[PDB]
């Protein structure tokens, strides 16, 4: 369950995730559409759940892409400044679970971001351990879904 | 169209949606749930719109409905962080605009949202000059609508 999955962001946990956070969430723009392109290349399977975003390869230059990607990045704040209380993580993450749940994105498949994620830290020397930490907040999502 | 709208945000209005927000979105939960809980007082028809959230007479205790206002929160600080670049302000907005348009808000059932801003921002000692710059944000919204 979501309340069993949010007990799992332990002290150093949440701590990792504020100091990648502090320099991943720097430019949401360009980390918001990098973690977007990273997505549709490691997966292309995931492309048709944004057919209304159009051509997706022309990256920054989409508007409809870059707007999305942005929009994006706010509700990973969103959740890094829910980490002080549980009870407020929760009810943020299972508002945002409701129209990924509408669209039919299992926990599986939501799972996928994982990869982009991992990548996009390393691109800004954070490390496995920053990438598992983040893995632990994704699965706070997944146990909506 | 939206473009045209985004026009009307002068430097002067800028200001003064940031010093506004520097103080409004510093308790993202407490003023969320006031801006929710005064638009349904204000205007209980559009109470219709939000079935999902249960009993919203429960205001804060309500789970649902604090999840969703605290999510609001974002998309306003995601607003006021684009403000400087007009062609990203724009993607935003109309991202944005895509789900209230497939619930069909109107732009004068959106409008309804000045109000409760105007009440929110007098609590913490904002006056009219304040609030028109607000509603002139908003305008943007409703120009995508
Ligand atoms: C870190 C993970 C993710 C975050 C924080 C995130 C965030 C968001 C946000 C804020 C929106 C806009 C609000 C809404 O319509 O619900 C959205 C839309 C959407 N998301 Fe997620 N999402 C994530 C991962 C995924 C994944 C893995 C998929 C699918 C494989 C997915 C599919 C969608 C789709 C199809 C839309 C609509 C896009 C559009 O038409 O504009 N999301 N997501
Ligand atoms: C400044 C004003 C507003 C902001 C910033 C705002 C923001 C948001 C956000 C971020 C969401 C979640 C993402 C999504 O599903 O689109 C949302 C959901 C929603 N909004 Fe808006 N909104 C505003 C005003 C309104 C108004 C005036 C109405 C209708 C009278 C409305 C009706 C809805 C509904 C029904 C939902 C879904 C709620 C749920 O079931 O969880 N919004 N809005």
């Amino acid at each position: 369950s979501v309340y069993d999955a949010a007990a799992q962001l332990t002290a150093d946990v949440k701590k990792d995730l504020r100091d990648s956070w502090k320099v991943i969430g720097s430019d949401k723009k360009g980390n918001g559409v990098a973690l977007m392109t990273t997505l549709f290349a490691d997966n292309q399977e995931t492309i048709g759940y944004f057919k209304r975003l159009g051509d997706v390869s022309q990256g920054m230059a989409n508007d409809k892409l870059r707007g999305h990607s942005i929009t994006l990045m706010y509700a990973l704040q969103n959740y890094i400044d829910q980490l002080d209380n549980p009870d407020d993580l929760v009810c943020v993450v299972e508002k945002f679970a409701v129209n990924h749940i509408t669209r039919k994105i299992s926990a599986a498949e939501f799972g996928k971001i994982n990869g982009p994620i991992k990548k996009v830290l390393a691109s800004k020397n954070f490390g496995d351990k920053y990438a598992n930490a983040w893995a632990k907040l994704v699965a706070v999502v997944q146990a909506a879904l």
